[PDB]
């Protein structure tokens, strides 16, 4: 069902600091990898006026490099598919929500995504587009009430060498009965390859893989 | 150009826990005096899933008693209007977001809203609706970078006994310069009047009063 | 009942705010039923102390509560053996603090014991600048949870400018015995220091507390 | 160099814990170098405990880190002058914790001065009730802010049954002296109590952590 080469098509509807906007998607990856590039282009509100940043990785943890070792929450989801939910809480109380609809025809993904951002100051980095990329990270799964979830903390590195942190939660929900993994993680990088001075137009990739601690157990 | 009777109309795209929704609403209220009523009609996702209670606050500050001596930024800034966007935190992590635009042609105050649900526990109040109300409730009205701040602790009021806590950061921004108030309060008490089974069809009401400390200064 | 209407206060708080420990010692009295009360505080180690001292002056007892007839009183009737409340503070900054309050009591005196801690401050940040002037007057929202109360408090230090800073007090109050609990209410403040020498290490510190339930009607 | 390739440890902690005080002792050593530590702890006020022994194991020194060359060490830099650290420990179920320590050194032994208080823990949570197995290893993302450096980890306790009970750290840790600060970077942490006694007045607790940055690399 999970090809090794899958093709996606995305929209999103958002707004943040009451600006509306939609962001159209396509690309591809390779969901045995863990990794992905996506072509978005902005095709109602451009320019937009807040970090691009704040909304990249809500451009599908099917594309995650898992070992055999641990349960696949994600393909094994298909062809049914999932959706998911996520907060996202800066610690300058900018609060944003996502939320995605994930389904599969043939060799394609295609998500319907909302994003809503709220209460972010004026002078604060990402209405000020102050932001240079996500750092890599580190992301904690764990199963809660039958379905899966996964936080992380998110840090964007900024012009001038600081950090911006936020803290993600997401829920993840398969669409069928599916094996559920242990306690582990999800290491990422994703990375903005390219983008015009607007961000009207950018070109964005994911490489993702998923463990257990490199660290043995000496209470055994 | 606000007058002592104001209709609504509103329009509202939600989802929560996945499930997408529109709310569409029609009343009207006595802005000088801090109430009115709403008649709200789910047209989309219907039956709701989830506690109708945790939208009802989404479905206007110009609807709030203001003394004299107290600046009212929500009367001031019509015509034009004003936005707002909220944060809703529940204590077991179920983050909601909300926005609406909020315009006005004659007599009558159009909102355009959005509402977005996330992470609710699936046995929890809110996604097995075992809540009744929320609490009336007393919101912390601040200036912040220009802009005019409301905070407020919330807490619903649960079936079998007991409340389910809710912290809400509005932040709420005039379409042109008005007068900004000192800190202050509002007083609120929201109630769903009537409803039919699923609550695809509710009758709600609210009643606001701003006012500062009743103790004083020593 | 042995809530006299005059009661003395005497404490102790034992503090560390962002790695600087500390000890204050206070005095005071008031009036009970009337909720309003007067404390003369002294920093007796740690002088002086490199923050601002309003983030400790709401762990310096809703003893200090007029209560309505037609709203249980929690408080008075936990005593003579008393209670205990812990407390969490988090600002919009990230600082968070922690105190904890024993409260007993000896004849007409009410004694504290305080512990008071302050993590993650930034430098520049109005606490360790000094920056704040006071608390805004606030509404308390108590409420009954798992066998205790509970009360929450959105909190606001007014600064040097006229902007404020923000902070979400959670706090339970737990009787040292089985008491009568009661339903939703509300208790409105309104802190203030009346006189403080240049460094804080003498401050004349004011409340006024009072519980209500909302004074608007129901349909 | 101060740090010697084994160093020995001595520490005082003074607690409250949902109105309940104590006071625990404890001694051990550690390889600094390797990142391992033991410690042995025994309550000498307020034992036995009515919580969750767990909730304060982390709080029983970055010293004990495996920092590779490239990475700058902050901590093993700030000897023999010392260290402290602020700990924020919020809870899913609004439990909050803080902790604080004061790191010192004479000869080849670390001392710390501990303070721990614990808040707003529900009696039939799994702290007090007392059902925590463990907590999860973890990853601590460590960034550069005002001059100090702080670590923030996402933090889970394996209970009974399970499920996980999610806990947010954040850390501000805060040499003495001046030193040459790191770029950001991750700590990956396995902490395992391997002996107790029956209420926990005895506890053998263990350590490992290691330095590191992003396994997957950069397509910038």
């Amino acid at each position: 069902v999970i090809k090794p080469e899958m093709k996606i098509k995305l929209c999103m509807r958002g707004t943040v600091n009451g600006h509306n906007f939609v962001i159209e998607g396509e690309g591809k990856g390779n969901p045995y990898e863990g990794t992905q590039i996506l072509d978005l282009n902005v095709t109602e509100g451009a320019p937009l006026p807040f970090a691009y940043d704040i909304l990249t990785t809500v451009f599908n943890r099917a594309f995650t490099k898992y070992p055999a070792d641990i349960q696949d929450y994600f393909k094994q989801t298909f062809p049914e598919g999932y959706h998911w939910e996520r907060s996202m809480t800066y610690e300058d109380q900018g609060i944003c929500t996502a939320t995605s609809n994930i389904s599969m025809r043939g060799d394609c993904f295609f998500y319907d995504i909302t994003f809503t951002g709220t209460n972010f100051p004026p002078n604060g980095p990402v209405m000020q587009k102050k932001t240079l990329k996500w750092e890599p990270s580190t992301e904690k799964m764990y199963v809660r009430d039958g379905v899966l979830k996964g936080d992380v903390n998110m840090a964007l590195l900024l012009e001038g060498g600081g950090h911006y942190r936020c803290d993600f939660k997401t829920t993840y929900k398969a669409k069928k009965d599916v094996r559920l993994p242990d306690y582990h993680f999800v290491d990422h990088r994703i990375e903005i390859l390219k983008h015009d001075k607007d961000y009207n137009k950018v070109k964005l990739y994911e490489n993702a893989v998923a463990r257990y601690s490199m660290l043995p157990s000496q209470a055994k």
